[PDB]
């Protein structure tokens, strides 16, 4: 297990443009396109994403190009943050991997916000920061996924990602 494997099982692969979660245009393994609830938007994104004019419509490379992309600016995020860089820096491996999860799915200010969760991640009080961490409209609209990252920050292992 890795992080590009763990954000696979928590995104999917699908290679037509969707809604995610919250209703938002998004294609590949969750490449958020717009917030707009413009179609039309959306494709532009993904033509100016992609390089071409799709159909809506991608490839898996694609998908998988997006991806790498996508993971790498959630690195360059979490360490271009003067809140996050410093959790970052007191992780372990897989709690890194957590916490990338983390920002690519709400991206670095939306995670640099959870104040008193990072304090508790730095302090390495584990059981205290799931607890708070699972306090949060992230936790409530997406538990299943929430619970496995929350799993991971506590315990340290991928259990919450074997099989599934
Ligand atoms: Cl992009
Ligand atoms: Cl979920
Ligand atoms: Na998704």
């Amino acid at each position: 297990m890795n992080i590009f494997e763990m954000l696979r099982i928590d995104e999917g692969l699908r290679l037509k443009i969707y809604k995610d979660t919250e209703g938002y245009y998004t294609i590949g393994i969750g490449h958020l396109l717009t917030k707009s609830p413009s179609l039309n938007a959306a494709k532009s994104e993904l033509d100016k994403a992609i390089g071409r004019n799709t159909n809506g419509v991608i490839t898996k490379d694609e998908a998988e190009k997006l991806f790498n992309q996508d993971v790498d600016a959630a690195v360059r995020g979490i360490l271009r943050n003067a809140k996050l860089k410093p959790v970052y820096d007191s992780l372990d491996a897989v709690r890194r991997a957590a916490l990338i999860n983390m920002v690519f799915q709400m991206g670095e200010t939306g995670v640099a916000g959870f104040t008193n969760s990072l304090r508790m991640l730095q302090q390495k009080r584990w059981d205290e920061a799931a607890v708070n961490l699972a306090k949060s409209r992230w936790y409530n609209q997406t538990p299943n996924r929430a619970k496995r990252v929350i799993t991971t920050f506590r315990t340290g292992t991928w259990d919450a990602y074997k099989n599934l």
